[PDB]
């Protein structure tokens, strides 16, 4: 059916975008959006409303252009938004060799149902967050059984 193409394309969109800017350390945050809006954080960012691709993902984080600042915000099946912002966690729980994107990831995991997905620049460690969690340093089949079980539905 439509939706679960739509979906599965989604995942393999993540899945491929991420592990070419993890193999350059090109850091990325995308937050995909499930019950509840993130229209308030999309509103922050500059918007695309475009068809989700692993191409459009890795142009969008390319590093000093003026997509690359912030997060790509993912709502129902498109790229709503990029360099958009995300609210940073106060956890003192959180590691300090983590940056602002793994921070800002937990921020909105804190508050909404999205799936967050990111990318360390000095690492290229995938970490996705979810309800206040962390999941660091992900494994390609760690991602995928990850996404498979919070995107499909
Ligand atoms: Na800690
Ligand atoms: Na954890």
């Amino acid at each position: 059916s439509r939706i679960e193409r739509e979906q599965h394309h989604l995942i393999e969109s993540i899945e491929k975008s991420t592990q070419y800017m993890a193999k350059r350390r090109i850091g990325a945050l995308i937050s995909v959006a499930r019950d509840t809006g993130m229209d308030d954080y999309i509103e922050t960012g500059i918007p695309l409303n475009a068809k989700i691709s692993s191409q459009l993902l890795i142009n969008i984080f390319i590093p000093n252009t003026p997509l690359h600042d912030g997060a790509v915000i993912i709502k129902g099946n498109e790229i709503a938004s990029a360099a958009s912002y995300l609210p940073l966690s106060d956890s003192p729980f959180l590691s300090k060799e983590l940056g602002t994107r793994h921070r800002a990831a937990l921020g909105i995991s804190e508050v909404t149902d999205s799936i967050t997905i990111v990318v360390s620049e000095e690492t290229g460690g995938i970490s996705l967050t979810k309800g206040g969690e962390l999941f660091r340093d992900v494994s390609e089949e760690e991602l995928h059984k990850i996404l498979l079980k919070e995107l499909v539905t």
